């Protein structure tokens, strides 16, 4: 499934995401944007092997067992085909382990590199949440 910006917006709220950790929802729908395009089905394989799976392209080095990274740690205990659902439930709660880490939203590379430092409240403008 393919997320609407205020959609995505309201299923992230209602999951708990708005200001989990100290970051705001902005921050959340902006680090979607640029690492699926809002779009659940999403797969990009890495130079490692490893593969990035879903919407917040969860990698499956450490989070997720696809059965085909040889040595992964699967810390959120679920196959990796379990991101690409078109309920976000599962991916927002192995991201919420993510993000207590210890890096925070650092370990998302796009959000790093594009949301970080931005005006993340233009993300949610105009939303009905």
């Amino acid at each position: 499934k393919v997320f609407g910006r205020c959609e995505l917006a309201a299923a992230m709220k209602r999951v708990g995401l708005d200001n989990y950790r100290g970051y705001s929802l902005g921050n959340w729908v902006c680090a979607a944007k640029f690492e699926s395009n809002f779009n659940t089905q999403a797969t990009n394989r890495n130079t490692d092997g490893s593969t990035d799976y879903g919407i917040l392209q969860i990698n499956s080095r450490w989070w997720c067992n696809d059965g085909r990274t040889p040595g992964s740690r699967n810390l959120c205990n679920i196959p990796c085909s379990a991101l690409l659902s078109s309920d976000i439930t599962a991916s927002v709660n192995c991201a919420k382990k993510i993000v207590s880490d210890g890096n925070g939203m650092n370990a998302w590379v796009a959000w790093r590199n594009r949301c970080k430092g931005t005006d993340v409240q233009a993300w949610i403008r105009g939303c009905r949440l």
